[PDB]
């Protein structure tokens, strides 16, 4: 298998990496590892503007005064358990919200803060009939309402809750209040069930409460159960926000008609399901197994058919010290991490089913020492059932002497592993910045992407009406548009000239400089700096972009071209002449 | 034979650390060579979410007022040197949005020091002394601008419209002078001497030549002037009714001349002709008969003008007598006998150019490993093409930047990698693994957060031993250590409207043992390396319990290091 990507060769794969606490979405080439785009979500990014334009910081709303993301699980649309191509969604930790990446763009086009939540950690896409849902774990008990006036863990009103997105409109669809806590989540191959781990059953806040239950759990949502009670309006609403929110916790030992609690070992974490929609799959952590749930089974639990929840395990095989996470080759085979005894183990699912009646037969095919301590990993197309058992990513938190020193902080050890064959084999060691932890590749020709925006497109639909009501024409007007104390510059651009290369306002405007790319040619992209203003952004062939900042300071200040686009780059500049606060009305 | 192992395999270690500029996303980047593998980077200008540099208190007093800006536009790393070799201690770098210089600790692998260039727009061209050591920092400032510039005057071409070129103590980022020139200015760098330095400049353009022990002289005899609020000493070294400045010499040059590039050898100061399809090689061995008065043309010094390929704009050495000049046009790297072109200068019939190289496409600036030393070993090239087109898979409208390693180890120049870039670093600086030592653990009394374990010291906090909150009217300072995998602090009370300030040290000495913290929904990030200290201010304005948590894998049970924070409604 081509292991090495020589000049002019092109990678098989496309990889989105997690940006993890740095905030950004990566892409990647594989099997080369080099990254061939950075998508900026949660993070401010000096090169494009994500964050100051006012597209961006529209998409962001009130959250773009957030500087910061938490990233930790990148996943893809899919239509009959197949990538689609369509979108890419995370999470942010750090301000509780979920993001949307057009994958023809490779931009981040839809934001949302989950409410009444604290924490927005594991997310995973509905498989079929399609992504109709983004599923999203909130990590931290919080009390309801959080008004400052009960702060106890364990009042009746404190909890968490497991979130549902409509994928396409990227709104809130449900909400299901849940006990415990929630970590790690997957779907089936159905869409009636999806299924999250719980580390935190004991509604605990420090460490040893949280590890005192020998068992948490991994719950299970029916899904239609959830959907019929908001069509039949079985549903209440938290604070202003109007997102149906439904009852999964048990009331004195009955369960509710949204959820199963079934009881795993032991603070598990990873929850995957196996290509083949057999099993939810939990890695248990404190406990050296994974628990395999019986997704066939889960009809007959939920009719109440099954006396114990623990009846639809139907594996839990002893693996090594600290599974993590787990993922799939297609050919029957499960990947687990282990993270303290810092391995991949290669194991084989319907075998490990087998011991678990009694059978005596080594499920356990090989153990690949890694380096060093793996968390999440990832083989390709594993969410899928097109996983082609080709490559497998681990992702390791301690890279110790695998690469050069660089001071005191260290880079993630992203390891690329060849499982084409009943060997793994280790190929590459790829250091990565700021904790990635997870990550998920796609075929080359399951990604097709835009060289040339077009000029409806909704990324920038609301500058385009903003133009309209200064009757403006953005692919041919160069005017500058003056409004009281605020000055609306609109400039087309063609390299190497700014359609508008001076302008005058006075000293305390609020100035908006609107550009419309109108270059026609692939990869010529504009910049625009405003040079001592804190003004930076990038405008591509047929896009239009804005930015707004204050004219605080008099005199002639210089704006130029950041990207390089002509041979006369360099003479992409202009001026802007701010006439003294004192020769104007005070 | 160029021969050179390209792979890096498992558990094989880089030969060179690459400095990369982060372009126009701001930060810097640490690589390994041939690798190409980044393998940290290092925030300076952007605000960056991982290590809360732009949010913590330590990195915005660094910062200063630019703090307030959350971009900045990098080009041209360079590191310190001593002898006219690598000595490992810093490196700088230009920010050409916001008109700064920043300084980074090559030991702790962060930005420690910016200042923010005075009277001028636009920080672009930056090169380093390099003997008898790295005492000034070189900066251009590109654009001319009115003085001062109060918005009575517009006039580009008025009298007091100019700009200059900066030099920065490298020591303490303090300014040293800045000289007033006439034109514009590109790129810049230093002989061998300490003596002089060049800059390209336009508006046949010239390279202004700088006599910097002149400029020193009429400083420490207080023959200068001053502009606006700053102290920076100003000296003109503009041409006045043709008469010279005693600190500049204008060296005609065609034609809007780019790169500026001392050979290794320290003979000549090499200006890349961009229009012109030249480099034009200034003798710095002339330059003192020039400032001298006993030169009869200033173009006297010229001593070569090789004509190369359309579009030079960049050029670097392989220490073995040859120059590598990029092609922005012909897109190609042209490799060149400095000594032969010499000669042919005078008429001889030599053919100096001895190969091109297609590399993909438009190549903007290159650099050979250790080319700006005495030491330039002529093992590593990498050229940096601003239009890859079909070199990798296509990722929407943006394009990466293509850095292709070429192995000059031999005769023959071969290209070996294409490594993609974001946000076009332009260029970067290459040094042995062994011209680089880092720490693993930081020093408790570290400059980078002495204003932290001073505050702590007028709370009466012992930062390596204290979990205590401080209450001061609306204002609470949270002092706690953390040891993996908890924080010393796990839960603290605060009134909705307080000022807070979290302060952590880390108190592991394992090596790679960091910690994070984030506070949920506050937008407050930071990571604690073993031994450091770092702290972040934020207002609690909303009633209730918050989580915080330690963003960085710190040991196996680090998802439950968390802890909370309560506030209490007003
Ligand atoms: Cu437009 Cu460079
Ligand atoms: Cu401390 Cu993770
Ligand atoms: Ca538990
Ligand atoms: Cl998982
Ligand atoms: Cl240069
Ligand atoms: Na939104
Ligand atoms: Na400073
Ligand atoms: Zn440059």
């Amino acid at each position: 298998q081509k292991i090495h990507v020589g000049p002019g060769e092109l990678d098989d794969y496309y990889g989105f990496w997690s940006g993890g606490h740095q905030g950004e979405v990566r892409v990647l080439g594989v099997p080369s590892m080099r990254e061939l785009m950075r998508i900026p979500v949660f993070n401010v990014d000096s090169a494009t503007g994500w964050g100051l334009t006012n597209e961006s910081r529209h998409i962001m709303g009130d959250s773009a005064k957030f500087l910061n993301g938490d990233c930790a699980h990148p996943h893809i649309s899919m239509t009959d358990g197949k990538y689609d191509g369509k979108y890419l969604f995370i999470n942010d930790k750090a301000n509780s919200r979920v993001a949307r990446i057009r994958l023809d763009i490779m931009k981040c086009d839809k934001m949302i803060t989950v409410p009444n939540v604290q924490a927005i950690h594991g997310l995973r896409l509905q498989k079929v009939p399609h992504t109709k849902y983004v599923f999203a774990n909130a990590e931290f008990i919080i009390p309801h309402p959080n008004d400052g006036k009960v702060f106890d863990l364990q009042d009746e009103n404190s909890y968490t809750m497991y979130n549902a997105i409509d994928a396409e409109t990227m709104e809130m669809a449900f909400q299901v209040i849940v006990d415990g806590n929630l970590d790690n989540t997957d779907a089936d191959y159905t869409g009636r069930f999806a299924a999250a781990t719980c580390y935190n059953s004991e509604k605990a806040f420090d460490l040893g409460g949280m590890m005192r239950n020998e068992r948490d759990w991994v719950v299970v949502f029916d899904i239609h159960a959830v959907e019929a009670a908001v069509k039949a309006g079985d549903f209440i609403t938290l604070g202003d926000s109007k997102t149906p929110v439904l009852d999964g916790r048990k009331k004195d030992g009955k369960d509710s008609k949204f959820t199963r609690y079934v009881p795993v070992p032991k603070n598990p974490h990873g929850c995957n399901t196996s290509s083949d929609g057999k099993y939810f799959i939990a890695a248990g952590k404190l406990s050296p197994t994974c628990s395999m749930i019986a997704i066939d089974k889960l009809p007959d639990l939920f009719a109440g058919k099954l006396a114990d929840p623990r009846d639809v395990i139907v594996g839990e095989p002893e693996l090594g010290l600290g599974p993590l996470h787990t993922t799939f080759d297609g050919r029957g085979n499960a990947y687990t991490t282990l993270f303290i005894d810092s391995q991949v183990v290669k194991w084989n699912m319907e075998e490990a089913v087998r011991a678990y009646k009694g059978e005596k037969v080594n499920y356990i095919k090989q153990k690949l020492d890694v380096h060093y301590q793996p968390g999440h990993l990832h083989a390709s197309l594993c969410e899928t059932n097109e996983a082609d058992g080709k490559w497998l990513v681990a992702l390791s938190k301690f890279s110790k002497d695998r690469f050069l020193p660089v001071g005191p902080l260290h880079p993630e050890n992203d390891q690329l592993i060849d499982i084409s064959g009943d060997e793994m084999k280790l190929v590459h060691d790829g250091p990565t910045f700021a904790e990635p932890h997870d990550c998920i590749m796609a075929r080359r020709d399951q990604i097709k992407t835009k060289k040339i925006w077009d000029r409806n497109d909704p990324f920038f639909a609301p500058t385009v009406e903003m133009a309209k009501k200064d009757g403006i024409n953005l692919d041919t007007d160069n005017k500058v548009i003056r409004d009281g104390n605020k000055v609306r510059v609109y400039m087309t651009s063609m390299a190497p000239a700014f359609g508008v290369q001076e302008f005058t306002v006075k000293q305390g405007d609020e100035v908006t400089v609107t550009i419309t790319n109108i270059d026609q040619i692939e990869d010529v992209s504009h910049g625009f700096v405003v040079v001592n203003h804190g003004v930076s952004m990038e405008i591509s062939p047929q896009q239009t972009s804005s930015i707004t900042f204050v004219a605080d300071k008099p005199g002639l200040h210089w704006y130029y071209c950041s990207w390089f686009c002509h041979a006369l780059h360099m003479e992409m500049v202009g001026r802007m002449m701010v006439e003294p606060a004192w020769s104007h009305p005070q």
